[PDB]
């Protein structure tokens, strides 16, 4: 049977995009997954990532979904963060299993829960895909849980890609905007990036995520007075 | 035995690093070498195949960076550097292996020339550590040995690999260089662009390759 990993970068930061990924592997190639090294510690740097995203993706099938700051502001006019990652996730698991064409066999998906509520995340989930499991004839096991990137090796696996894929658009981002930081308030570089840049245009840069709680005071403060 | 198989990438581009690579395994194992297949691929595949080959059998290797074939040109040639980082890798697997009291099997992808010479200066260099060693060591070189020895097609990977990483880091403290060759007018024009700016030749410059002493003349200064 196939063994899909599901799990996403970028969920924390004011800016920047997401990236959902779903890895997958036949089960029995389970050891060769797990001699790449991703049973490794999530102290990884970016250089580390980047070489093992490489070596990840010759082993397995990569089934990946990246949400730019515009996208992710749009959806939210609507929804709100937790049904994107539900539908996120949702969408790469069927669109992998589609493109694979699995179908009349077992099969196992592992989700990492990022939010609050991890019984919510994976009831939603697999409403989400019931329809494509019984149309396949599918007998699926899912199994959701908190820091699975660091207990599934396959989530492991899909973790280090969508992180390794992120570093890869921020990187670009430095050549248009200079040095944005971390992305997160806690860092001085991120706070002067978007407070200068506001500033200056008046408005957010296109990759803020208006949403999150930085981006919007800086909104709601530029409206008082 | 041991088979031993040695290449090298990089010898041709006008930047960069040379890695000399000899890959060593037991003859007896060898089918667990040739199930890989490793007799162009991808950056990724490669970079896996690399890895796969590294845990597989004894792996050897030297990395001479520009600044350091540019120092030793002052005195001897490519050629020259070529025999003594290939006998050196070889030298290092006889003796960190420790190998005696055995059959040993070398197979070199000869660039240069005149093969059967390089041959005999690689024999001659050699000969001391192997005097005590008991091994009957039989050697062969020839052009395009990493299309017909699986242990030779190893090192390959295994050297271009290294290479990749290296240069493929550098596009990102230079941006695109280009292929490192002549040709890629991006490399002809990478050098020409950082001379103009900082009045001297980048350090991943060779600074005896043709394209290089051409941009030093043209100032006329050296």
């Amino acid at each position: 049977m196939i063994i899909i990993g599901i799990d996403e970068a970028g969920r924390g930061p004011v800016l920047g995009p997401m990236v959902v990924c779903a890895f997958a592997i036949e089960k029995e190639r389970e050891e060769e997954l797990k001699k790449l090294g991703v049973k490794d510690s999530k102290e990884l740097t970016k250089n580390k990532r980047a070489y093992l995203k490489k070596l990840l993706e010759n082993l397995g099938y990569v089934e990946k979904r990246i949400l730019e700051a515009e996208e992710i502001n749009q959806l939210m006019n609507s929804i709100n963060l937790n049904d994107i990652e539900i539908n996120a996730f949702s969408k790469v698991a069927k669109n992998l299993i589609e493109k694979l064409n699995i179908r009349d066999d077992e099969i196992e998906i592992y989700i990492d829960a990022c939010s609050t509520n991890t019984k919510k995340f994976e009831d939603s989930f697999k409403d989400k895909i019931e329809d494509i499991i019984k149309e396949r004839n599918l007998n699926i096991k899912i199994i959701a849980e908190h820091k699975a990137d660091a207990k599934y090796p396959v989530v492991s696996a899909a973790s280090i890609i969508a992180k390794a894929e992120r570093d890869e658009i921020i990187d670009y981002y430095k050549k248009i905007y200079g040095d944005i930081g971390s992305g997160y308030p806690s860092d001085p570089k991120t706070i002067k990036f978007l407070e200068d840049y506001f500033k200056k245009h008046k408005k957010l840069p296109d990759i803020a995520r208006t949403h999150w709680k930085t981006c919007k005071r800086i909104l709601d403060k530029s409206k008082q007075t």
